């Protein structure tokens, strides 16, 4: 964690900007937490900073004896050593193990869990847990899309563990609306190839695209040797490494997800602040994307998505959220001016309706993003084949324009309705220049 922090720059959030995330709450579903009581005996990270602490899955029991959710809980907030990202946000648990090992206390109907954290304050929910479906639209994925259209939650799973071959991203991750978290390497050379390279997508992270071919997941961030919170009934061989009592070594999809979890936090809690908005879902995912690191791999791609997160380039965005309704064949209009010598990149992102189980495309509103360059050159959304016009999208409700070397001069950046059956759809916009 404490490399992660330098890596996804939550450090520059953290010195710089004083960013922490205090007030905000983030909650997490996963194994359960600790020793399972949110009093003197949980784990340092922990202790004092639990808005509510819900066992779903044994009864009055959310004690972590497998170990995966509290390092999971670690990497968002702990606030001891080897701390989260958001160090200052508190916390909403869900145990959803059951008696077997399994997560048997998830619901049947996953907008029950969200609705229960957003009710204890949260307002980010993150889900380092997957069903190895080959990237199938499920059900699941179905109520999460729901969920998010209808409420201010942002939303985050793992891609899931079973990469490196594609086609091989884990429901609930195909979801549109969530944040879907792949993982690259941390950098502790050490231990040693599954953590010497920032850039490296790690092996077993799972790929693009799902089954209807569009991008997940949406970012990335290390996950691999990542040191966190260890569970005090928890054995060593739920860790890749020991280190201490308090301390142990994870790696996975589930590592990197609550990196960029706690990175929503330290996010969302700097548009409240200090640009006096609170931005949706699908903002956050736009800054979170705009600002993302080519690790080297180029785009479109389904190994590293939009990237690895860089939190500092998110921080200051220039934005829209979501206050430009559409509907079919209506536009909204902006315009940037760029400077040469800097890339300018443009994320459009929206919150979708819920597609089908059983369509070819999950995409419902179709948007489309539309740049202008001053010498006439045109971009449309996720078109990299030069020239950049003649690829339009009509599966994602990702699109994005990203170039090298701008012109010096005024761009127009147009967000085209094409296809709204379930409308008016409102839609973000992320800029980093
Ligand atoms: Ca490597
Ligand atoms: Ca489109
Ligand atoms: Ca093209």
């Amino acid at each position: 964690n404490d490399v992660a922090r330098g890596i996804v720059k939550a450090d520059v959030a953290q010195n710089n900007f004083g960013l922490y995330g205090q007030g905000q709450i983030v909650a997490v579903a996963d194994t359960g937490l600790d020793t399972g009581r949110n009093d003197s005996s949980m784990h340092e990270a922990f202790r004092g900073k639990i808005t509510a602490l819900y066992a779903l899955g044994r009864t009055n029991n959310a004690n972590d004896p497998n170990g995966h959710g509290t390092h999971v809980a670690g990497s968002v907030l702990g606030n001891a050593t080897n701390k989260g990202m958001a160090p200052q946000a508190n916390l909403v648990f869900q145990s959803i193990m059951d008696s077997g090992g399994g997560l048997g206390g998830l619901p049947a109907n996953l907008q029950t869990l969200f609705s229960q954290a957003y009710s204890a304050g949260a307002r980010i929910h993150t889900n380092s847990w997957g069903a190895p479906v080959n990237g199938a639209y499920t059900t699941d994925s179905r109520n999460v899309d729901d969920y998010v259209r209808k409420n201010d939650m942002t939303i985050l799973f793992a891609a899931g563990n079973e990469g490196p071959g594609s086609g091989t991203i884990s429901a609930p991750g195909t979801a549109k609306n969530a944040i879907t978290v792949g993982a690259t390497e941390n950098l502790r050379p050490s231990f040693g190839s599954y953590a010497d390279n920032i850039n490296h997508v790690a092996q077993f992270s799972s790929r693009g695209p799902t089954r209807d071919g569009r991008i997940k997941p949406d970012v990335m961030a290390p996950g691999t040797y990542i040191l966190s919170a260890r569970s005090s009934l928890a054995p060593d061989s739920s860790f890749w490494a020991n280190h201490d009592s308090k301390y142990a070594y994870m790696g996975g999809t589930s590592m990197a997800t609550p990196i960029v979890a706690g990175n929503v936090a330290q996010l969302r809690e700097h548009f409240v602040k200090n640009r006096g908005v609170t931005p949706k879902p699908s903002l956050l995912k736009a800054a979170l994307i705009a600002g993302a690191a080519d690790v080297g791999l180029g785009f479109p791609n389904g190994n590293q998505g939009w990237g690895r997160v860089t939190l500092d380039k998110s921080l200051n965005v220039a934005f829209v959220n979501e206050t430009s309704p559409l509907s079919t064949s209506q536009k909204a209009t902006y315009s940037f001016t760029a400077q040469a010598g800097k890339p300018l990149k443009i994320s459009l992102v929206w919150s979708d309706a819920p597609g089908s189980t059983t369509a070819s495309l999950t995409l419902v509103n179709d948007l489309d993003l539309v740049i202008t360059a001053p010498n006439g050159t045109k971009y449309v959304g996720n078109d990299f084949t030069a020239p950049y016009d003649n690829n339009w999208d009509g599966r994602n409700n990702v699109e994005n324009v990203f170039i090298n070397a701008p012109q010096s001069g005024t761009y127009t950046v147009e967000v085209q309705a094409y296809n709204v059956p379930v409308g008016p759809q409102t839609f973000s916009l992320a800029i980093v220049h």
